[PDB]
């Protein structure tokens, strides 16, 4: 019922001074980017900055911020270690 978070189209300065006077760090709102057809943006207080990231788009258009993709085998098994092989158990991979 209505996000608060959505501020359509504004200026990046305008919630960089809107988010300033935000208290908790952590405070943000997406808005329609301005330049580049359907690009969004979330902006971040945190600190005594604020922050801007690009919501990135895969051909398939799902958005995502961030993802992890290694270069190598090596540093795809070395990062499994610490963190799960799969998404619904919790599998660590341990030479044998």
């Amino acid at each position: 019922g209505s996000m608060a978070w959505f501020f359509g189209k504004i200026p990046r300065a305008k919630a960089e001074e809107m988010l300033s006077k935000q208290r908790h760090d952590g405070a943000f709102l997406i808005r329609e980017s301005e330049s580049a057809p359907g690009d969004f943006s979330l902006s971040v207080k945190f600190g005594n900055d604020v922050q801007h990231f690009k919501v990135l788009r895969d051909g398939a258009g799902k958005y995502f911020l961030w993802v992890v993709k290694f270069n190598s085998l090596n540093e795809l098994v070395d990062y499994h270690r610490s963190t799960s092989v799969s998404r619904n158990q919790q599998i660590f991979l341990r030479d044998i």
